[PDB]
């Protein structure tokens, strides 16, 4: 469902914590899920990661995400995010499926976010 939105620039310009890179297994498998989903689904992702809904192209083309896995991350930890500097809490999932499903979980509103 993509429609005139430069997503390459987004995955390319994103931030990682010191010692993490897009080449890390967990992060490449994360991007894989972000590329197969539709426009509606990725909008939900951004809407919970950022503090602005239905973000404009001017926002998206400079928008970044900061990947983070807490010192005590867990394989079953839910994917959360903070609107401070767009940090996405991504645990070190052992499989490519668990990250694909977790991507859906959070966009589908993982509940208890009150």
């Amino acid at each position: 469902g993509n429609t005139d939105y430069d997503w390459k620039t987004f995955e390319k310009n994103a931030r990682y914590e010191p010692g993490y890179n897009s080449s890390h297994p967990t992060i490449v498998m994360f991007w894989k899920a972000f590329h197969k989903l539709t426009l509606e689904e990725k909008k939900k992702f951004l809407v919970f990661l950022t503090g602005t809904d239905r973000l404009q192209m001017k926002d998206l083309n400079n928008m970044k995400i900061t990947f983070c896995c807490p010192e005590s991350w867990n394989e079953r930890d839910p994917i959360r995010a903070l609107t401070c500097f767009s940090v996405l809490f991504l645990p070190k999932y052992s499989t490519m499926e668990t990250v694909e499903e977790a991507l859906q979980e959070a966009i589908n509103n993982n509940r208890g976010f009150g």
